């Protein structure tokens, strides 16, 4: 109930929300069916349109008019946005030369430059270049301000997850908005685009920018606009609020456009009908900037022009149907479209089995346009698992395709030519970022970055302390002229031991053998030097990784590699080695095929044992530093140390072997040498975070050897590839991956072929940021470089996507 009898007189677009059933006059009241009776008449005036004309200049104020052209309008804050152009001979903002904004140029009583976020739905990154002819206002913001060639959204690349990720800095699994449609089993409640459930606060976790601001004494405009408020009125309202007295005036505002997404769905991302919505958005930017200039705020306000996701060509005839795969199609609920999420239609059905569902969906047709995953097996870069609203079964749908349950769902539940939602590394899902204002840099292009990073910057722009979030604060300092945040490196928590020779071979009863008793101060001094670290500067190029949790571990030096060996997990946390452009690949000698060697620096009690692997019929082992890349025959023995061994399924060893034998060398030739850091990851509860020992669900049979869920590698070289990786004077270049450690290669439909046809494709899907590895391991990398720490943060957030170059 709302007592709609009260009145909006002097309350139009009020900022505090009045508690029901007092009637509302704020910008969301329509959405709630709760506006006062006179809201439309008073607050949504439209008479005369939105532009001054020659003949309105100096008019006597008529309060009925949508906006005013009278002499008093500047100080009332309510002129048409083009008032000074038409009536005072001023130029439009877009017609002015751009001029660096070195300092904020703000009216008196402004305590900080205000922030205005101009968010546009479905604004695909290539529109910046492809529509530049019809968007001069946007083009000027882009060329004069700071811009990225594109910005990466979060998965899924849908509106509500991205809007709220923008607002909170959090992955959808943490903020809770995991799709446009959701079921929460604990509330037994459903969230949908249409309807009132979406308004319930329980869906929205984390702390969005407006709440962060409010809590810290920074006033915020109300960010959300009822759909029937036209864009012109949204702009005028923001501008009116900007005229409030100092003590009442917000410092942060949002405008939202439903375009170009809306037309994009109907016409496709480059339909000829798309020119007009792009022109109209640009005109709205024009209105805002002319309005700021009238208020003398165009060199005072920071403006962020930001999209949520792009748009791809998708039509009804590119739909896959679960009914062509599944026998019991009516025993499941599917969330359909550009992703698939599956659960049991009823919780009382105990004949529901995920494994059989996954199998009926795995590599079943030649050209299959979606791939089933249990959510914990999805690419860790998606961070899409640790939420009860995300169904255990997931379908990653190929770009340009839909998945649906049955053909009737598509003609009774074609109409559309565009959609979005696909994997966030897909080129057509990329969106835009432009920052313009005193706090942003002048004419600066910055590399592509992820939208999870912006909450921190928005907080920096307003002098706020960000709530805890998934951005890496400092990684976007390079976008800013001032207000940079200067983070410190985290402190190391555990210091390593440096064990020397402490154990005789006969103390080890591990059931391991090696044909190695097949052996002076020429070499005998040289080996001692190598075991004490004489080559460490070659193989440990950026310092040792720091351990940021309490544990017991040893540093182990070798000719060809250095490792941080965990006495708790019985394997290295990391293994670091450098392969130059010139290194050669050898094979494992025949006599060394099953060789494993006790490490006389590390006790029997803290070593793996070969017998466990022998007894465990599912589990084999591999090596972290690869024997194929040994610098010499003698050095090769080091690679067979029990301390360099890790458990691997035979199916995974196919992947790992090819990476270590073929691919490391390939990257060293292409990148002029590479440094590799590899190790295990344990994330049994799929939370993206390092497991403690008591969270491990699988061990090598009969032992306390924990089985990794994933293996990572970080591959660093010199960004200027004319310099070798081990003598790099400047910026670095990185790619990383987090490969799932799976007992089968079901994920790879072409796996029965030779690894040269399928392994590299798998590795690309599981591309990762260094930061994702840090969360997963409790390690901090790149602690000793010659680079600034902010630059290194930006490196750690880098994602190598393998997409072709954005454009054409
Ligand atoms: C991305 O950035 C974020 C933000 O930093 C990272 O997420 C944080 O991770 C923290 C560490 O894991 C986690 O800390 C826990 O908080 C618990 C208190 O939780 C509430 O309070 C906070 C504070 O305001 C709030 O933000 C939380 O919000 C979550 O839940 C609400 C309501 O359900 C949702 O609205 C919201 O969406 C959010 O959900 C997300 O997080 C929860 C987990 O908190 C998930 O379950 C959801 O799926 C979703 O992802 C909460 O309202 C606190 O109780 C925890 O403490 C336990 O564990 C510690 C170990 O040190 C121990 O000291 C305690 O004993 C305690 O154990 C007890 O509970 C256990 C579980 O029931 C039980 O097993 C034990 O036996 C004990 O009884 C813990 O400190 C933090 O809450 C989240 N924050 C957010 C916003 O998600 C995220 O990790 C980052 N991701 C990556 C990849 O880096
Ligand atoms: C992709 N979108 C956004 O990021 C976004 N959208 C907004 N509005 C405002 N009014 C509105 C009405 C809608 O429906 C009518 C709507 O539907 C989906 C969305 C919105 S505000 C905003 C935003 C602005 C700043 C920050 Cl920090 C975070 C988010
Ligand atoms: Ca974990
Ligand atoms: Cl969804
Ligand atoms: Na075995
Ligand atoms: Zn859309």
């Amino acid at each position: 109930w709302t007592a709609t009898s009260g009145s909006c007189k002097g309350r139009c677009f009020e900022l505090q929300e009045v508690g029901p059933p007092d009637c509302r006059c704020d910008n969301l009241c329509k959405s709630y069916s709760s506006c006062c009776h006179d809201f439309d008449e008073l607050c949504l005036k439209t008479a005369r349109g939105w532009e001054c004309t020659k003949d309105r200049c100096g008019e006597v104020r008529n309060e009925e008019n949508a906006c005013h052209c009278s002499e008093d309008c500047l100080s009332r804050g309510d002129c048409c946005t083009n008032y000074q152009v038409v009536c005072k001979g001023e130029s439009h903002w877009v017609d002015d030369d751009c001029e660096e904004i070195k300092v904020p140029e703000c009216p008196a009583g402004f305590v900080r430059p205000p922030l205005i976020i101009f968010s546009v739905d479905g604004f695909r990154a290539s529109y910046m270049k492809k529509g530049s002819k019809v968007m001069p206002n946007i083009e000027k913001l882009r060329s004069c301000g700071t811009h990225a060639p594109y910005m990466r959204p979060v998965y899924p690349t849908k509106t509500f997850p991205n809007l709220y990720t923008l607002a909170t800095g959090l992955y959808p699994e943490s903020h809770g908005i995991v799709g446009n449609s959701m079921y929460d089993p604990v509330f037994d409640a459903s969230f949908h685009l249409r309807g009132r459930e979406k308004f319930n606060h329980r869906w929205w976790g984390g702390q969005p920018l407006w709440i962060t601001a409010t809590k810290q004494g920074v006033r915020a405009g109300t960010f959300f606009w009822s759909v029937s408020i036209p864009h012109e009125r949204r702009i005028l309202t923001i501008l009116q609020w900007l005229s409030l007295p100092d003590n009442e005036r917000p410092s942060v505002y949002a405008f939202y456009s439903e375009q170009p997404d809306f037309s994009g769905h109907k016409y496709g991302p480059f339909g000829p009908e798309m020119t007009n919505p792009l022109r109209e958005i640009d005109k709205t930017v024009g209105q805002l900037m002319d309005g700021l200039k009238q208020l003398r705020l165009h060199r005072c306000v920071n403006v962020i022009f930001v999209g949520d996701h792009g748009m791809e060509d998708v039509t009804c005839d590119r739909t896959e149907f679960l009914s062509n795969y599944l026998t019991n199609v009516d025993d499941i609920t599917l969330v359909p479209g550009t992703l698939g999420r599956i659960r049991a239609k009823s919780i009382n059905n105990s004949k529901y089995d995920p494994k059989t569902i996954i199998a009926a969906l795995t590599c079943k047709k030649p050209d299959q346009h979606f791939k089933p995953y249990m959510k914990q097996h999805l690419p860790k870069r998606l961070h899409y698992a640790n939420n009860r609203r995300i169904e255990d079964i997931h379908l990653l749908v190929d770009r340009r395709w839909h998945v649906a349950r049955k053909p009737l769902d598509v003609y009774k539940k074609c109409f559309f030519q565009g959609d979005h939602g696909f994997d966030n590394k897909v080129n057509s899902m990329q969106t835009v970022f432009v920052g313009y204002g005193p706090t942003f840099k002048y004419r600066t292009k910055v590399p592509p970055f992820e939208n999870i990073e912006l909450y921190n910057v928005m907080c920096d722009l307003l002098g706020l302390k960000p709530a805890p979030n998934n951005g890496t604060h400092g990684s976007l300092n390079h976008l800013l002229r001032t207000n940079t945040f200067r983070p410190t490196m985290p402190d190391e928590v555990s210091r390593p031991n440096y064990p020397g020779i402490m154990y005789l071979q006969s103390e080890f009863d591990l059931g391991c053998t090696c044909d190695d008793k097949v052996e002076n101060k020429l070499e005998e001094l040289n080996k001692r030097l190598h075991t004490k670290g004489s080559t460490k500067e070659r193989h440990l190029l950026y310092g040792r990784p720091a351990v940021l949790y309490r544990t017991s571990y040893d540093i182990l030096y070798h000719t060809d590699f250095e490792s941080g060996y965990s006495e708790i997990f019985l394997m290295p946390l990391w293994t670091s080695y450098t392969i130059s452009k010139q290194a050669e690949v050898s094979s494992i000698p025949e006599h060394l095929t099953n060789c494993v060697r006790p490490d006389v620096r590390v006790s029997p009690g803290f070593s793996q044992n070969c017998l466990a692997y022998k007894n465990d019929k599912q589990m084999s082992y591999g090596f972290l530093f690869p024997p194929y890349l040994s610098s010499s025959p003698e050095a090769k023995y080091d690679a067979f140390l029990v301390t360099n061994m890790v458990p691997m399924y035979p199916a995974f060893k196919r992947v790992w072997a090819y990476f270590q034998r073929v691919l490391v060398k390939k990257y060293a030739s292409e990148r002029n040498g590479v440094n590799v850091i590899s190790g295990p990851i344990f994330d049994y509860n799929y939370d993206g975070l390092r497991d403690t020992e008591d969270e491990i669900k699988q061990y090598v049979e009969g032992s306390s050897i924990p089985v990794p869920t994933h293996y990572y590698s970080i591959i660093t070289s010199c960004l200027d590839f004319t310099q070798p990786a081990d003598k790099c004077d400047g910026p670095l270049s990185v790619s990383s991956f987090i490969l799932p450690h799976r007992p089968d290669n079901d994920e790879s439909c072409n796996s029965s072929e030779d690894e040269s046809k399928w392994v590299e494709e798998l590795m690309k899907m599981h591309t990762a940021r260094v930061r994702d590895i840090e969360h997963l391991t409790g390690l901090d990398f790149y602690r000793k470089t010659s680079r600034s720490y902010s630059e290194i943060l930006t490196l750690k957030t880098y994602l190598h996507t393998y997409e072709s170059e954005i454009g054409g």
